[PDB]
């Protein structure tokens, strides 16, 4: 006579959800087989005093119910400023890193305190779990950074100089980025660089980003020389990393072990494939850019390696997908692809999250707007390169994750930081959304924790 | 061939859930007709320096989706070290705070700190006056209780309450009983205000905890008076009007007071094997005491069913049950007598029950099974016709508040993982008492409510009972 929610919660498996909550201060994990909210923590209680938590990712842990590490970072300053909440009030940039213990989550050190460096935006895991990586756009610096001792193993950092010195023209009329290896200056190895130190500007690129710091409105000490870096992705089959740049539109591609960049990926429509990665010193590359088309975003990898993505942003809105193929050589990476909608015409929508099924067959990529057009999720054809459906959800949609055996796409969207919240759930058979779960949370990114060095390739590891 | 949760949502209702975070520093309104949570706010954005977030209670609204308006506290101080959480924090924000939220159709807003209008800042349970006109807030560190004018957050009326015990020690101070008195609580400031915000009046620097009267007895609370606690609770109204009765944790009394002349009339005996009331006896015009010659047992929850014949008063503790008064002399409460207890075999020290919600009919009430981890809490379903234990299940760790769908048709609860542990909405239906799932909810709530379209809705809300 009664409908129960636990007949909904058993079709999905056994898998455990975790989210960030950026201005709700809390991160929390889900039993998506039950419903229950494992545990959750809010940073305050540790005396962060801007626990704006942003980006994680979770370790794969071979029994999630019983023990899972993740990686969770914050942003502060003022950052606090950028959405809808009429705030009265700490740096942020932290680098925490978290253990749930079949109980409890127990925060177990801040490493941008260890390795002396904090870094702002994306999280990742490697592909070989014994490490991850962390982005930033205010300083537009990324590291992969050691599992076991939270130390740096390689760090870059990354200069735009325009062609044209002025706000409006600095990306459009071109310019050249450096590659810059970013060495530590503190005894035991240490970097100086925790809280605000080395931002370029006082607060991230937000979505339309590019458009505020071109017309001037967004402060700072360099952002004539910004660029900025978004994340560090991981090819599935090792070797290689891609750090994204959003201003200037183009991935690099960096060597893992021998710690230089190989290629340099041009994202807009309009480019060549590739730009030309050109050795300065031992520490030092350029790269030309004579005009920049568009922003991009979004960056990721199919998990068997095979395809590379690029999300072009505002001035024009697509995916540039990459023949990435020869692992061997990255120089040799060619464009096979774009994916274009009528629908995409407009500023919005913009794509700035994705997940594939396991087969590489299909990718699940959120479309956002501000309010109040309604946000959602397009369902790619990721061998024919097509649009194959796109669902409305609602306000301010952020990631998507998806369980592990294909089946079901969990994504999350987070009101703004002030209005509707949400987690989405969708089966992937048919695509219907079978509905919404209670997230009072402000979530940019979600995971579910993964059990194996496979499941990485599907989670916060190859794309973001 | 998949099923949609959202075939879940359609069977309840057209009900917006709130709930405070507590530890989480967070409040949130969650939509039951589709999962999604309305909004959300988090304190920390406002410079709230310790946002323990802890009781609230919603004014009714014609249309709960178009608006609503909401009062929530919040306790600081060391309540933050209380739990399994450590803290890093030393010196914490004092709490105390009364916060006047309105949620607008789109988003919620701060208004403003109430107890910085009034200047009485006040930790424990907030209720809505049946009239909807105003709220109250109870405080057991501080021992007062008081009613406030919805329109300007000044205080109608307050009351501190102090403890005089027979026997000096603190072992002994209420098991060998003692005199309470009744103080009227007059402004001391400019503007009709108080002095009183923050950690000031503090008599213990925690509120108790359940199970805490050993722990206050035993020298373990720190603070200037603890031998002079009573620990207050709440301010909950009959919903007939005219009276509001105060709850007092160490006494094992409650407190009912003449709204609009500002006095009290009674103080009902919590225990089994005491009398009905104790003698009020009167001072002077702003003062009151009673004996009790010996406390047998600590009280917790209060409250009225929804057609005010009735009121209940739990024993927590060293007794663990439900007294009940006949409360129908609507004219006169020194004529409410008792007549009836609940028991259980499976009651007690633990599980300590309190809080309640009624049926609109007033025929059944659930209230909460509370233990220590990792022991299962859950509901038990009362009989309140008969006056018996129908049925108890079994859910998870630390339960809290109960609420209920106003055509009475679903109890929807919290459970708060220990601030560190397992969190969940609980539904469950009220024709055969099943318990349909959980929602997830990561926040360590103290209280939720449902926001009540009506009057009527509220003797069923944060207003009868907590
Ligand atoms: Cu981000
Ligand atoms: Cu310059
Ligand atoms: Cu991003
Ligand atoms: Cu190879
Ligand atoms: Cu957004
Ligand atoms: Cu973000
Ligand atoms: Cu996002
Ligand atoms: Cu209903
Ligand atoms: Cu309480
Ligand atoms: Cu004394
Ligand atoms: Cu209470
Ligand atoms: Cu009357
Ligand atoms: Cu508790
Ligand atoms: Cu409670
Ligand atoms: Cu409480």
């Amino acid at each position: 006579k009664y409908v129960k929610v636990q007949d909904f919660y058993d079709q999905l498996g056994k898998y455990v959800l975790v989210a960030p909550g950026k201005f709700s201060g809390t991160v929390a994990a889900t039993d998506l087989s039950t419903g229950w909210t494992m545990a959750w923590l809010a940073a305050w209680n540790y005396g962060d005093t801007c626990p704006i938590m942003h980006h994680m990712a979770a370790f794969p842990s071979p029994d999630p119910y019983k023990e899972f590490e993740f990686v969770v970072n914050t942003q502060g300053g003022k950052n606090l400023f950028i959405y809808g909440v009429p705030v009265t009030v700490g740096e942020g940039m932290k680098i925490y890193r978290i253990k749930y213990d079949g109980t409890r989550m127990n925060l177990q050190r801040d490493a941008a305190e260890v390795s002396g460096l904090g870094l702002g935006v994306h999280v990742t895991i490697t592909p070989e779990a014994d490490g991850y990586a962390v982005g930033d756009g205010q300083k537009d610096i990324c590291a992969e950074f050691d599992r076991e001792t939270d130390m740096v193993r390689y760090a870059w950092a990354f200069d735009w100089d325009p062609n044209v010195k002025d706000l409006k023209r600095a990306w459009l009329d071109g310019g050249t980025m450096t590659i810059k290896r970013l060495k530590p200056t503190l005894p035991g190895g240490r970097y100086d660089l925790q809280g605000s130190k080395g931002n370029k500007i006082d607060w991230e690129l937000v979505p339309g980003g590019e458009l505020a710091i071109e017309d001037g409105k967004v402060s700072g000490d360099r952002p004539l020389h910004s660029v900025a870096n978004d994340a560090l992705v991981f090819d599935p089959r090792g070797k290689w990393a891609v750090a994204s740049m959003r201003l200037p539109g183009v991935c690099v591609v960096f060597d893992r072990e021998n710690q230089v960049p190989v290629a340099v990926l041009a994202g807009p429509k309009g480019t060549p494939s590739q730009f030309q990665l050109v050795k300065v010193d031992d520490d030092t590359w350029t790269v030309d850019i004579p005009e920049v088309i568009s922003a991009g975003h979004q960056a990721g990898f199919s998990p068997d390696g095979q395809s590379f993505l690029f999300m072009n942003s505002l001035r024009q809105n697509n995916i540039m997908v990459w023949d990435s193929s020869n692992h061997d050589d990255p120089t040799t990476w060619e464009k096979k692809a774009v994916v274009e909608s009528p629908d995409w015409r407009g500023a919005y929508p913009n794509t700035f999250h994705m997940v594939f099924t396991p087969d590489a067959k299909k990718i699940y990529v959120t479309m956002w707007w501000p309010s109040p057009t309604p946000n959602g999720i397009a369902v790619i054809d990721a061998v024919n390169w097509e649009v194959l459906k796109e669902v409305d959800l609602g306000p301010d949609m952020h990631t998507l994750a998806i369980t592990y055996d294909g089946k079901f796409v969990v994504g999350t969207l987070s009101g703004y930081q002030n209005t509707a919240s949400a987690i989405v759930v969708m089966e992937t058979e048919t695509d219907e959304v079978l509905g919404f779960l209670p997230s009072p949370m402000g979530h940019h990114d979600n995971v579910i924790v993964p059990r194996t060095l496979e499941d990485l390739r599907i989670s916060r590891s190859t794309t973001t």
